[PDB]
DNA sequence: CAACAA
């Protein structure tokens, strides 16, 4: 089988960051248990596909009080202009590896990879969002390096919404950051292949 | 394939 994104990150983690998790992971599985955190997570996994998949109608007051990520981000959007792509397999014919990445479109006039994460916790720094801006880099070295698409893009874009409607974090990233992400990405996709032979 | 967690 050919390596996905998510994938090849998640396995290629530093010691430190499976520490860190696994432990907070054991106690919240400690506070409420092992029935209902697997019931948190599908909760958690549930309104970051939900918040992406509104912003796609929108693009193109609920029942659970997760409204407040799309008002996170309406002035985000108020910024978001000419929509290329959403939601889009990519393939890369060289490294061999797909992605599904959110969105193409520009973002203060200038086209970038989109990311709609979102966040309990507030991440004013890039360093914040963890493996993200690998993610980002990823989907875009692939969809360049790609049959299917007619254009090609430069520059990243994370944004991550909060549920309590606070104004959203845009992680905006250039040519340059994004070309030290793309090596710092090269670097995880080649220890994952080294890991299965 | 992804959602997120640190
Ligand atoms: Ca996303
Ligand atoms: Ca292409």
């Amino acid at each position: 089988v050919i390596p996905s994104v998510t994938r090849v990150l998640q396995q290629t983690m530093t010691k430190q960051q499976v520490f860190l998790l696994e432990r907070w992971k054991q106690r919240m599985i400690l506070e409420l248990g092992e029935d209902g955190f697997k019931e948190y997570t599908s909760n958690v996994f549930l309104q970051g596909k939900r918040f992406q998949e509104a912003l796609e109608s929108i693009l193109s007051d609920e029942n659970l009080l997760k409204s407040g990520y799309i008002e996170s981000v309406q002035h985000i959007l108020k910024d978001v202009s000419g929509v290329r792509a959403l939601e889009s397999a990519v393939q890369h014919e060289t490294l061999n590896y797909i992605g599904l990445l959110d969105c193409v479109a520009e973002y203060q006039g200038k086209l970038c990879v989109i990311d709609w994460k979102t966040s309990e916790k507030p991440k004013p720094f890039i360093q914040s969002t963890f493996d993200n801006p690998l993610q980002v880099v990823a989907y875009m070295g692939a969809m360049n390096h790609d049959t299917n698409y007619s254009f090609q893009v430069q520059c990243g874009l994370i944004v991550v919404a909060y549920k309590d409607g606070s104004p959203a974090h845009p992680h905006f990233m250039d040519a340059e950051l994004c070309s030290q992400y793309w090596t710092k990405w090269l670097l995880r996709l080649e220890e994952y292949t080294e890991k299965k032979k």
